[PDB]
C-alpha cells in the first residue's frame, strides 16, 4: 500500500467531547498506480474515545463508529494494516462545549495591595468544562465593583485559564467578576481585593494636629480630681489622591508654662518621644502632679492659658517613616 495515495481521516472534525457524539474514521486506500485496494484487514487505535468494529466499504474504503468519550483534546488516529502499521496520519478534535462555573476557580495572589502600586496583584481565571477540561478561545473579561480600578491587558493562555491585573487609586474593597461574550457567570468563588492607602503626599495642604486649651478637668484620674494641662488632637492622612492613610505621629511636648485662673505662673517641662495615631479624639494631658480632692477646687484652679511649643517630628507613611517638622503653639509658647 502507498502512503500518499492513502488517507486517514474522522468526520466531524470537531466533535462535542460528550459520551454520544460520534465520528466517522475514513482510510482511503489505494496502490502505488492510485487504483483502489480491497479485501484488506485493518485495526484503528485512537488516543480517545471508543471505537467500534471496522468494516469494509465500496473503492477500497474502511470505517468504525468513534463515539466521543468525556475528555477534550485531538484524538491522534494511527493505524495498522495486517498487523503492520500504515504511515498515515488522522485526527479528530474533540470539543469540550460549554462551561462549568462550579468547577472552575477564581483566585487573586494577592487579597491587597496599595494604591502606589501600579501593578498590583494579578486575577487568575480556569475555566472547566462539566467534565472538568479545560475551555479555550472564550470572550473572557473580568470586572469590579470599586471605583477607580482599572483591569489591565487580558490573556487567553490556550489552557483553560485567562488572567489579568487590577490597581486603584481609590482606597477600598474591590470584588471581582468574570463573562465571557458578554455573559457574566453566577455562582462563583467570591474574590475581593483591598486597596492599601498609598503614599502619603508629602505637599498635604490640611494639618495634622491640635493642640488646645483644657475645659474638660476636675475629674477621678487616680480616684482624685486633676487638672487637665493641654489636649490634643489629630486628623486624617492622605495619599498623593487622597485617601485616608492611618498612620503615627512623633512629637515633643515643649517646656511649657500656664497660668491659673487665681493668677499663679507655673512651668511644665517638656517631655519626647510622645507618640499618637492620626485622625484620633481628644487625648488630655494632665497634670501628674495633681491630686486635688474636690471637682471644685480643682476648677476653682483650673488653667486659664498655657505657653508651650508642640512639634511634630516624624510621621510614618504605610512603607516608611518619613520625617517632618511642625509645629503647634498656645499663649507664647515654650521658651
Amino acid at each position: 500500500l502507498s502512503t500518499t495515495n492513502s488517507t486517514l481521516v474522522a468526520a466531524p472534525v470537531n466533535i462535542e467531547a460528550n459520551s454520544s457524539d460520534t465520528s466517522v474514521v475514513t482510510l482511503t486506500l489505494r496502490d502505488n498506480n492510485n487504483n483502489p485496494v480491497t479485501g484488506q484487514t485493518v485495526v484503528f487505535t485512537s488516543t480517545l474515545g471508543t471505537l467500534g468494529n471496522v468494516t469494509e466499504q465500496a473503492s477500497g474504503l474502511y470505517t468504525a463508529t468513534l463515539t466521543a468519550g468525556t475528555v477534550s483534546g485531538v484524538a491522534s488516529l494511527s493505524v495498522s494494516v495486517g498487523g503492520n502499521a500504515l504511515g498515515v496520519t488522522g485526527n479528530i478534535t474533540l470539543a469540550p462545549g460549554a462551561l462549568d462555573a462550579a468547577r472552575s476557580i477564581l483566585a487573586v495572589n494577592k487579597p491587597s495591595i496599595n494604591a502606589d502600586d501600579r501593578i498590583g496583584s494579578t486575577i487568575t481565571f480556569t475555566a472547566q468544562d462539566a467534565q472538568g477540561n479545560a475551555i479555550t478561545g472564550l470572550d473572557i473579561a473580568f470586572m469590579t465593583d470599586l471605583e477607580n480600578s482599572q483591569i489591565m491587558t487580558l490573556v487567553d493562555h490556550n489552557d483553560g485559564t485567562y488572567t489579568a491585573n487590577i490597581n486603584g487609586t481609590q482606597t477600598g474593597i474591590a470584588n471581582i467578576a468574570v463573562q465571557s461574550s458578554g455573559a457574566t457567570i453566577a455562582g462563583l468563588a467570591a474574590t475581593m481585593v483591598t486597596i492599601t492607602p498609598g503614599a502619603w503626599n508629602t505637599t498635604q495642604a490640611t494639618p495634622v494636629m491640635t493642640v488646645a486649651l483644657p475645659i474638660t478637668t476636675c475629674q477621678s484620674s487616680s480616684g482624685v480630681y486633676k487638672r487637665y494641662y493641654i489636649g490634643i488632637v489629630t486628623h486624617e492622612l492622605y495619599d498623593n489622591y487622597g485617601n485616608e492613610i492611618s498612620g503615627i505621629l512623633t512629637y515633643n511636648l515643649g517646656a511649657g508654662r500656664y497660668t491659673t485662673v487665681t493668677s499663679q505662673n507655673s512651668s511644665v517641662s517638656g517631655s519626647n518621644g510622645l507618640t499618637r495615631r492620626s485622625n484620633s479624639p481628644v487625648s488630655h494631658f494632665i497634670l501628674t502632679s495633681d491630686a486635688y480632692t474636690s471637682q471644685a477646687a480643682c476648677y476653682a484652679e483650673r488653667i486659664a492659658n498655657v505657653n508651650v511649643t508642640i512639634t511634630v517630628t516624624a510621621i510614618t507613611d504605610d512603607f516608611k517613616t518619613s520625617a517632618v517638622n511642625k509645629v503647634f503653639i498656645l499663649g507664647t509658647g515654650s521658651n
